[PDB]
């Protein structure tokens, strides 16, 4: 499938510091060795954990175009890998050269891969980079060549997307052109929520043209809904029709193909999180701390950008008037991975979940924003506005400085917050994938 | 119908001319006279033209709760009205009283509605002001009660809805809540333009519960459309459908009711402007410089509220880097009856539709905003969010500071125009209504 396509996926952090030791300068070519986590979901996905840098004193020969493997920085690899069956991926740099593989490369990956496989039986591979730090890689079964990466990828501020060479024309398109589709049309989002905001989001996905639309909601169309959610109809809300087979449908119609995938269960289930786990991207809508956390550690668990949008119309009771709004606000927040959290930004905190979850089974044990299409729409095209910057950048400032945005409709002001602000908490779970018990809560494991 | 009901329309200078007469400050009634023109679509509107003060020297009696009606005045008022057979409107203030016409008033009303019908073949009638400015009114045919109006309005800068009174609830409603949908169920808007922006426009209206929708498109759905038209479906470019049927349909499925009504044509013409001049507000999402001139005069002829939208993506071509982005905007421009129009705002020129007329003939005669779902949205929903704002304000400042409003995502910058800083011309249409020829184009005469 043209969303079927494996994927290797380095950290900003880690790409920029394996740039800099593969570049330092004098035009020779240096290595280093990447050791990677994977997810087998519908696509092979190679997660960059541990870095292993090859000094140059180390070896043998370091020409413009050849470098000498040590046999011992294998070694290291392999002791690294060991442990979890990790896949162990060695690059060199190509200084004044090309993003191909040479047969000097072939012939050296048909030697070190069978090292590697006898070492760890698991998935291997080689990589080249440029001095942009664009980069080609390629894969290793049972130490035999088996496959090249379709996508090596990395989300920081911009988000990198490095297609395996075809014969067709491949240059980075302009945002809000038909390449922009061209790229759109490999790769995967995840929907979580198809909600008010969710919804249009989602809409907004399939008629940008994206591969494969993965929609997770548990929650059913109502005639409460009708004012809000994206092709819902009232027949919808008479058969309480579930919304994500709601929604799958209407893909269905509007792209001439079934490229939805309707998860109908919540966020916070094994179900949701393994199939989420396959996107290339995460749009999180649905309005609960809970969502949003598991939002959170999925994005940094398999290395995945993402999009969390909510809005707010909160209100108060007016002595003189009766109830009025207080204000009408909308928050984007873009996380990339390594890059600071929802939870580092305090969208949530442990005790607003411990809170929303006992008066959950307060409301269940017992048992304002109701037309707000309008404010939705105002978050939710924003929401996606803010992935086509990233990927096409378009601004005329630095896609870092819009981080997190804020808007009022009543102060009418917006307001931006740079990464660089925000305080980073250690991160455990990047890059660790499905690593038991999924995402580190108990209530998930196998 | 819920969307058959009769209008009295007055212009916010008329009105605030009226309020400042009827309320010297003594507490005494005073009377004043609105000759109105009409336009009689599927529902009644009167259109206030011309006001009479009549002078507190030249009333025999004035008291806190009664006002004599020289009969003079009468006649200056049949003598204003006779030529074109317009509507006279006799209208008197209740100082420390209330919005309901007594004993008395109805008597009066018995006696002066037969001398206006004797000197005017004509529906005529009577209103009432209190203080605050608010209005009831009714009237009478062939002199004789038959009934009274539904609604008075004024589209200032704010939007005033008087509701003739029901024994139900009928406060005014806050934006965001039930009693909006209350209001939007009796209101009739036109979408003119069932476009990138106009589509999503025509959702949000359509999803907010507005009472008749109007669709005004000549266009069908393409393959080219199906990355931005609401609703549209690949089986509908396949058969090149009429936007306006296939958004029709979509309402009617959404709404359970078949509430909208397609017109398959041009704006430019007589069924349009005919249909387009019963709405309570216009939605102007047409991206042609004739298009929006035909709105402006449509809102200044039938004293409708307009809202127009448009959106641009100019781009340049890089020595270095080839085509880019220039910029990536949008405009909202809110217009009320009286206020500035979008010919004073230069938003199209006599040259500017010349030109693009002879251009069009140019490309007849020989035979870059691809994929902008998220800047048309995010354009759309800001322009029905005015609407809601005008009419339930909820803003921290007046809603004329917001009389335009420009973006750009690229500089990421929001700017707004008050309507005391743009130069008015004499605006002559105003008011006129259907007067032949129709808009004063010959080209739409009858
Ligand atoms: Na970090
Ligand atoms: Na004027
Ligand atoms: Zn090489
Ligand atoms: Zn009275």
């Amino acid at each position: 499938n043209a969303s079927s396509g494996n994927r290797l996926i380095l950290t900003q952090e880690l790409h920029t510091m394996l740039q800099k030791h593969l570049f330092p300068g004098d035009g020779k070519e240096a290595a280093a060795i990447l050791i990677c986590n994977r997810y087998e979901g519908g696509r092979l996905k190679l997660l960059a954990k541990e870095l292993i840098l090859v000094p140059y004193e180390e070896c043998k020969s370091r020409t413009s175009d050849f470098i000498a493997w040590p046999g011992n920085y294998l070694e290291k690899a392999i002791d690294v890998a060991e442990e979890k069956s990790m896949s162990i991926i060695l690059i060199h740099s190509h200084p004044g050269g090309f993003l191909v593989f040479s047969d000097t490369d072939d012939s050296s990956d048909m030697q070190t891969m069978q090292s590697l496989f006898q070492g760890v039986d698991a998935i291997h591979g080689s990589a080249i980079m440029i001095h942009s730090g664009e980069m080609r890689a390629r894969l290793y079964r049972e130490g035999k060549f088996a496959e090249n990466v379709e996508l090596v990828t990395v989300a920081g501020d911009d988000i990198h997307y490095w297609w395996d060479d075809k014969t067709e024309q491949q240059l980075k398109p302009i945002a809000f052109t038909s390449g922009m589709t061209d790229t759109f049309q490999k790769l995967t989002a995840a929907i979580i929520g198809v909600s008010g905001t969710g919804s249009i989001v989602a809409e907004q996905v399939a008629r940008l043209g994206f591969g494969e639309i993965l929609l997770i909601d548990h929650d059913h169309i109502e005639k409460k809904n009708l004012n809000r959610i994206l092709n819902s109809t009232l027949k919808d809300a008479l058969s309480h029709r579930p919304k994500v087979d709601m929604f799958a449908e209407a893909i269905r119609c509007i792209r001439g193909e079934d490229i939805s995938r309707p998860i109908n269960n919540t966020i916070f289930s094994r179900e949701a999180v393994l199939a989420a786990a396959n996107a290339d991207v995460l749009f999180c809508c649905v309005d609960t701390y809970l969502a949003r956390m598991i939002a959170d550690r999925i994005a940094s668990s398999f290395l995945i950008p993402l999009l969390d949008v909510g809005v707010k119309i909160p209100t108060h009771v007016d002595p003189d008037d009766g109830r009025k709004i207080t204000d009408v606000t909308g928050r984007i927040d873009y996380v990339k991975p390594g890059g600071s959290t929802l939870s580092d930004r305090l969208v949530y905190t442990p005790e607003l979940i411990y809170r929303e979850n006992l008066n959950a089974e307060e409301y269940e044990e017992q048992l304002e924003a109701p037309s707000v299409i309008t404010l939705n729409m105002r978050a939710a095209s924003a929401c996606v506005s803010e992935f086509i910057a990233r990927c096409f950048p378009f601004r005329e400032y630095p896609n870092k400085r819009f981080t997190r945005t804020f808007f009022s409709l009543a102060g009418v002001e917006e307001d931006y917050i740079d990464e660089s602000s925000i305080t980073q908490a250690l991160n455990t779970r990047l890059a660790v994938g499905g690593e038991e018990p999924l995402l580190g809560l108990p209530e998930l494991g196998d």
